[PDB]
This record gives C-alpha cells, sequence and structure tokens, in this order.
C-alpha cells in the first residue's frame, strides 16, 4: 500500500550534481528552491552530504528512500513534495548555523523527518478528518494526519532496500526513529501553542537546558514548527504566491464543507477572500513572529528567518492599507 520508485527515478539521482552557482544560495535562510523542481530530490541528497558527510547513508539506498518519499506526496496545491523539500532546506539551514548543538543522529533523523513529516496528505485538515468523521480521525483522534505521516515514514523504512538507518546499532536505529517521530507529531500546529509557551518561560527563567532530554525535545519541535511554517520567511513574492497555495488547499476543503450545507470557517471560505490579507495579518501576530521570536531566542544564528517574517509582515500591513 506504498509506492516504491523505480530504478530509473533512482539512478538518476544518484548521477545528479549541484550547479555551482547554487552552492551559496542554498546557504541562505531565504534561498527559495521554487525555480528548481527537477533539483529538489538532488538539492536534498546534497544537503544531506553537507550537514552528515558523503558515507553517511548508503548513497543507493538513500537515493530510493528519496524517491520513494517523493512518490508517496500527493498533487495538492500546498502538502506537496515540495512542502516537503522546502521545510528539509530550512531545517539544513538551521542545522548549520548550530553546527555543534546537535548530535550527528539528531541531525540525520531532523532532515529526513522534514522530508517526511507531511507524507500523503489528502489536503485536509485535522479538524476535517475528525469533524467529520474520517477512517483515519478513528484511528487516531489527536494529531491525526500527523501519526499517520510517521507510520507512512516507518511504512517507507520497512521496504526492501530502503532502510537508510540499517547499518545503526539497535539503540541508536531506535533512538532516531523516536526523534523522527517526536519532530513529525511537533508539526501539528495545535501543539506549537503549549510548547512555545514552556520554552518562553523555561528562557525567561533561565532554566532551559539543552542536557536534559525533555528541554531537547522541545526545542526541536519549535525547529519543526519553524521549518514548518517558513514559507512566510521567504521574499515577498515567493511569499505572496505561496499564499495562493496554501489558500488553494483551504478553499478547496471549504468546497467540499459547503457540499453538504456546512458553512465553512472564514478561512476556508473563498468568498471571503478579500479577508485574507488581514488573516495573514493576524496569523504573522498570534503565531509566526511568537515562533520566530522564541526560536531566535533559544538559537540566535536563526535571526534571519525572524528578521524577514517581519518584513513580509510589514509588507501584509501594506497591502491591507492599501498600497500593494
Ligand atoms: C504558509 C502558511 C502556513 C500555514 C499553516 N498557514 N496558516 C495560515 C492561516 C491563515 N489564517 C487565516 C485566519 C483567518 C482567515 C480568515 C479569512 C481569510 C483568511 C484567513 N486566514 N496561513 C498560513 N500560511
Ligand atoms: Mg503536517
Ligand atoms: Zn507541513
Amino acid at each position: 500500500h506504498m509506492s516504491i520508485c523505480t530504478s530509473e527515478e533512482w539512478q538518476g539521482l544518484m548521477q545528479f550534481t549541484l550547479p555551482v552557482r547554487l552552492c551559496k544560495e542554498i546557504e541562505l535562510f531565504h534561498f527559495d528552491i521554487g525555480p528548481f523542481e527537477n533539483m529538489w530530490p538532488g538539492i536534498f541528497v546534497y544537503m544531506v552530504h553537507r550537514s552528515c558527510g558523503t558515507s553517511c547513508f548508503e548513497l543507493e539506498k538513500l537515493c530510493r528512500f528519496i524517491m520513494s518519499v517523493k512518490k508517496n506526496y500527493r498533487r495538492v496545491p500546498y502538502h506537496n513534495w515540495k512542502h516537503a523539500v522546502t521545510v528539509a532546506h530550512c531545517m539544513y539551514a538551521i542545522l548549520q548555523n548550530n553546527h555543534t548543538l546537535f548530535t550527528d543522529l539528531e541531525r540525520k533523523g531532523l532532515l529526513i523527518a522534514c522530508l517526511c513529516h507531511d507524507l500523503d496528505h489528502r489536503g485536509f485538515s485535522n479538524s476535517y478528518l475528525q469533524k467529520f468523521d474520517h477512517p483515519l480521525a478513528a484511528l487516531y483522534s489527536t494529531s491525526t494526519m500527523e501519526q499517520h505521516h510517521f507510520s507512512q515514514t516507518v511504512s517507507i523504512l520497512q521496504l526492501e532496500g530502503h532502510n537508510i538507518f540499517s547499518t545503526l546499532s539497535s539503540s541508536e536505529y531506535e533512538q532516531v526513529l523516536e526523534i523522527i517521530r517526536k519532530a513529525i507529531i511537533a508539526t501539528d500546529l495545535a501543539l506549537y501553542f503549549g510548547n512555545r509557551k514552556q520554552l518562553e518561560e523555561m528562557y525567561q527563567t533561565g532554566s532551559l537546558n539543552l542536557n536534559n532530554q525533555s528541554h531537547r525535545d522541545r526545542v526541536i519541535g519549535l525547529m519543526m514548527t519553524a521549518c514548518d511554517l517558513c514559507s512566510v520567511t521567504k521574499l515577498w513574492p515567493v511569499t505572496k504566491l505561496t499564499a495562493n497555495d496554501i489558500y488553494a488547499e483551504f478553499w478547496a476543503e471549504g468546497d467540499e464543507m459547503k457540499k453538504l450545507g456546512i458553512q465553512p470557517i472564514p478561512m476556508m471560505d473563498r468568498d471571503k477572500k478579500d479577508e485574507v490579507p488581514q488573516g495573514q495579518l493576524g496569523f504573522y501576530n498570534a503565531v509566526a513572529i511568537p515562533c520566530y521570536t522564541t526560536l531566535t531566542q533559544i538559537l540566535p544564528p536563526t535571526e534571519p528567518l525572524l528578521k524577514a517574517c517581519r518584513d513580509n509582515l510589514s509588507q501584509w500591513e501594506k497591502v491591507i492599507r492599501g498600497e500593494e
């Protein structure tokens, strides 16, 4: 019930090299993968090799994993392969700019987890699957999609020739999987608020301690959210464009509601388009700014994320006031 890549797909991958000019641009937090679809899987291998070294995974098994993950992202407007790699890229930048804070094991786990974090997304919110009344909400009743995504990741690992973690001890194997699980569950935005609040406090009292595993988990979680949302840290044109993609998905789920005489919340209602700038302002102020603010406090090198989010914010203020 999992989808595998073909020999063609994965071998083509092994042969790919990254054009010299992108090398510098990839290191930047605002880098946009948009213009480079062909390369996306190659871009991930590259980021892997630069994070954890060229012989951290067997190249054959790695390329097979990457290409089978691709094949399990659906052709929805926003929760797709492209989102998969963007989040992956942002975590690379974060890992690279904080290199000694994390273990080899965390850097492998987190890059993989980002790639896999929305696997087999159908373009439906957790609310929609539960609130009416899909087979997966009968199976997991909190964080529905995210438990599914992790379970997909594990199913891809368990496929013939795909287990990129096979050469770890079973202690190390069972540790990274646990890193990956927490990482993917942390992408459930509903968990983020409680998590960000804890962290905020712990930082404030000066009681945050990266040697304490439960603290560690919390920081990673925040990192996960900050990567999940990084669309808002691109340059305006890109950000604007991506907003269209996320709204296209919302509105389609709103269209499905309307089809059962149920009015969707305004966020999901394409007849409520002109409230979008306002809604974006809201989101930046209630969700994104606080995310990047706290992330910067804990990991100062991540400041450029906060800096760009601030710029997009002021772009949205400008759309509202009638000047874009
Ligand atoms: C890149 C990215 C990733 C995520 C998860 N979100 N979630 C949002 C919520 C928008 N909020 C709202 C809230 C209320 C609204 C009301 C009307 C129109 C739009 C509205 N919009 N915007 C995102 N952008
Ligand atoms: Mg998700
Ligand atoms: Zn996501």
